[PDB]
RNA sequence: GGGCUCUCGCUUCUGGCGCCAAGCGCCCGGCCGGCCGGGCGCGACCCGCUCCGGGGACAGUGCCAGGUGGGGAGUUUGAC
C-alpha cells in the first residue's frame, strides 16, 4: 500500500544549517511615533 | 523512577550547493468504496510593561555674577 517514495523529510533550523524561518517578531518592530508615544506614555503613568 | 547545578540545543581537513516545507494529526468541498480539488494546527515550546546595548540625574541648555581677552573694534598720541 504505501509507497517507498514518500519519505519524511525534516528540515534543520539550526545555526547554519539551513535558512531560518519567517517567525512573528512584534516584540522588535519599529513602531511610528504615535504608538511608542501613546504606550510610554501609559508606562510613565504607572512609573 | 526522584531532587540539584552548570553547560548545550546538534555547523572547524577541503575556493562546492542551500530560498519559495517534507511529514503527521484534525476538518470538510464537489464528483462516484474510489477520483478531483480545499482549510487549520503541530512540525519551528509558554508568559511579559519599556527595539537592543552604554552612560545617567551629572555632562548639557536657559538667565545672573567674577575673570581672561590687540583674535577683534573705537580713539588719542601738548605748546614755545
Ligand atoms: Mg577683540
Ligand atoms: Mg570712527
Amino acid at each position: 500500500v504505501v509507497n517507498p517514495l514518500f519519505e519524511k523529510r525534516p528540515k534543520n533550523f539550526g545555526i547554519g544549517q539551513d535558512i531560518q524561518p519567517k517567525r512573528d517578531l512584534t516584540r522588535f518592530v519599529k513602531w511610528p511615533r504615535y504608538i511608542r508615544l501613546q504606550r510610554q506614555r501609559a508606562i510613565l503613568y504607572k512609573r
